[PDB]
């Protein structure tokens, strides 16, 4: 079984997502992350193409699993009496974006542009696979430090992507849009763009722009750090109060601030190595 297939290493982290351990697949020494999620904490359940009852997280990870390295790859999963165990790929060396920004402070715009571009490509991949992440934030982004490649993790608050209104939300409140705070209603893509605006501000300022519900609703963006006019314009556009005033992913990627992005390897060479 699972216990013989994997060699357990130290705890990497724990929180809303469960408990994640460093591990090694015994057959080929492959680095893995072993995530444990208690059954009593799983509210969203779904079913695989065959019809087995699994957490929605497993459904969403399988839908996004492919060669594309912008999303974490689910290698296997196991059901225990009181929990589900997920075997995920583990880049080495790795650091999540929250720890990275905490240690290094506000990012140089060239670095934020490379990171933000990769997040946008990863989110577009999720949407193309019929998956809405619902918790895009620094803590849910891993940096493969050698390759300069970012990976979205923690699909535990996600949903199947739909074109109708969402009236449920269990992601991070400080990244949630004003329409959710005010009306408990949002559409997937425009709510994702709002969270991307929060994330971009966080990258270039070193902290999130809003703390309280009143600030999210007012949506007044103050820059606490020196940030270029083009970057400020893009952030303020993603953070438009009206969902219809927000840019589409195409408009974000065609924005003047997004031009001449570095390749991930160039990004690692200049900023990470
Ligand atoms: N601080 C992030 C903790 C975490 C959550 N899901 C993961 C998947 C892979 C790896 Cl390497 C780590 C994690
Ligand atoms: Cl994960």
């Amino acid at each position: 079984p699972l216990e013989s297939q994997y060699q357990v290493g130290p705890l990497l982290g724990s929180g809303g997502f469960g408990s994640v351990y460093s591990g090694i697949r015994v057959s080929d020494n492959l680095p893995v992350a072993i995530k444990h999620v208690e059954k009593d904490r799983i509210s969203d359940w779904g079913e695989l193409p065959n019809g087995t009852r699994v957490p929605m997280e497993v459904v969403l990870l399988k839908k996004v699993s492919s060669g594309f390295s912008g999303v974490i790859r689910l290698l296997d999963w196991f059901e225990r009496p009181d929990s589900f165990v997920l075997i995920l790929e583990r880049p080495e060396p790795v650091q999540d974006l929250f720890d990275f920004i905490t240690e290094r402070g506000a990012l140089q715009e060239e670095l934020a542009r490379s990171f933000f571009w990769q997040v946008l490509e990863a989110v577009r991949h999720c949407h193309n696979c019929g998956v809405l992440h619902r918790d895009i934030k620094d803590e849910n982004i891993l940096i493969d430090l050698n390759r300069g490649e970012l990976k979205l993790i923690d699909f535990g608050s996600g949903a199947l992507l739909k074109d109708t209104v969402y009236t449920d939300f269990d992601g991070t409140r400080v990244y949630s849009p004003p329409e959710w705070i005010r009306y408990h209603r949002y559409h997937g893509r425009s709510a994702a763009v709002w969270s991307l605006g929060i994330l971009l501000y966080d990258m270039v300022c070193g902290d999130i722009p809003f703390e309280h519900d009143e600030e999210i609703i007012r949506g007044q963006v103050f820059f606490r750090q020196r940030v270029s006019s083009e970057c400020q314009h893009l952030i303020r556009w993603c953070l438009a109060l009206r969902p219809s005033d927000r840019p589409t992913f195409e408009e974000i990627q065609n924005h003047p601030w997004m031009q001449d992005v570095l390749l991930p390897q160039e990004t690692a060479e200049i900023h990470l190595h």
